[PDB]
């Protein structure tokens, strides 16, 4: 159904922003690059849809948010080095 | 299957524990009586098992890490009061 660059747009757009506010991230708070998105749709996800992908989106807002309360740091940033230890390994 | 009195052990030593766990929550942070759980078991759960209750677990824990990260409070303590300012109208 939905291309990876289309997936993409989606978790950019809607997705993560959804799940930030849905932990009650601001985005001086968790910072994601599209590098990372690509990762976690192609490693961490085999679907036509987007329903891991959101379920995946929602565990890395809980675990920024893990991170401000509380430890290291105060704003998260995902690159796709950090994805991993967030996520585990790539399942894919 | 589980009585409500069962609900509330499994709730108390168990459901809300690992969910604190997993939203990075100590317990200086979230505080959660009984009668609370209670009345979430009660008042937005219909269910033999702890499947939706868990679910409510989750999202205490969620929307609580919310208002440390950031507004309200440093901990969150919930009462049966508090539990509309979470949670909402009783699905009862």
């Amino acid at each position: 159904g939905y291309t990876e660059l289309e997936k993409l747009h989606i978790m950019r757009d809607y997705l993560l922003p959804k799940q930030m506010e849905e932990h009650g991230l601001g985005r001086d708070k968790l910072q994601m690059n599209e590098e990372a998105m690509l990762k976690v749709i192609r490693q961490y996800t085999r679907e036509a849809g987007v329903r891991n992908l959101n379920r995946e989106a929602a565990n890395i807002c809980r675990k920024a948010a893990r991170l401000i309360v509380s430890g290291e740091k105060k704003r998260v940033v995902v690159t796709p080095k950090t994805v991993e230890s967030l996520l585990g390994k790539p399942r894919y």
